[PDB]
């Protein structure tokens, strides 16, 4: 053949401070959306980057204010939203799936960049947030799971609101992929971000 | 069929700490509005951000006046 | 031949302050898009000049985000 351009797993990618490989309903093929953002201790100012829209802004603010409600959970300083330069990028357009289907992905990415703490790859995730952070069931988690095994990713974060559909998931998928089981966002951020400490 | 999508209904759907469902005849014409609180211990402010026209701002401010009048 | 239509060598072409050698692959030939930006005290508004599109502006802000990480 030629020279390898990809990796057997994204542990070779060596977990990055920006994003952990947010799964996607990318219709040409479920990407691992490294929805990277801007963050440094500083002013505190929200904006957009990367041809984004406001659905993504309201989900970003909803996650960011869950973090504001869960400041003590992730090592965030007593004021961080009004102390960090917020400039949010999405690689794939405004949103590949219309709606913030990958909402907990940039929730984690925001939390990661605010904490300056790498969110680990070889574990990918998907899910929507309320601003209370009750993780609503996104539509068809089989998509993001099939994408996750298509990138070799085996641990997947999914809601207790989607543990209902977790057992409907196909057999080859069910044992190739175990599924991390969450109901809220604090345990997403403790499953995925074990390298937050 | 597939599994139950929503949880068992609101006689036993546990009462939410924050979200008050409410009535609205939007383009869907019938829903339950989900209303948050960004209760961060911080500066202390109020803005009705999110997809809100100013008449919703007025209604919230108006019964908000009742709440601030009946706060204790 | 005649008068040399270009320089004798691109080994020295007066290294300027703000010249950025653009190694694009154009349709007809391979060019050096020697684009320029000049620094000035201003207002923070990133000026979308010189026919910028959708990804160029956010690439510029991607640059300034990295620069904001690495101002020193």
């Amino acid at each position: 053949l030629g020279i390898p351009r990809y990796r057997p797993d994204k542990a070779e990618t060596e977990p990055q401070v920006g994003t952990a490989q947010g799964l996607a309903w990318t219709p040409v093929g479920g990407t691992l959306l490294t929805i990277e953002v801007a963050a440094v201790p500083g002013s505190g100012k929200l904006s957009l980057t990367g041809q984004l829209g406001e659905v993504m802004k309201e989900s970003a603010q909803a996650a960011l204010t869950y973090l504001r409600a869960h400041t003590q959970d992730y090592g965030l300083p007593e004021d961080f939203y009004n102390k960090v330069d917020l400039h949010v990028h999405v690689p794939d357009g405004a949103t590949p799936k219309d709606g913030p289907s990958a909402g907990i992905t940039m929730a984690t990415a925001i939390a990661s960049a605010l904490s300056r703490r790498p969110a680990r790859m070889d574990i990918a995730m998907t899910g929507e947030v309320s601003l209370r952070g009750k993780v609503m069931p996104i539509g068809g988690v089989k998509e993001k799971l099939l994408a996750a095994h298509q990138a070799g990713i085996h641990k997947i974060v999914l809601p207790k609101d989607n543990e209902a559909q977790l057992e409907e998931l196909p057999k080859e998928v069910l044992e190739g992929l175990e599924i991390k089981l969450v109901e809220d966002v604090g345990e997403v951020l403790e499953y995925l971000l074990l390298p937050e400490p």
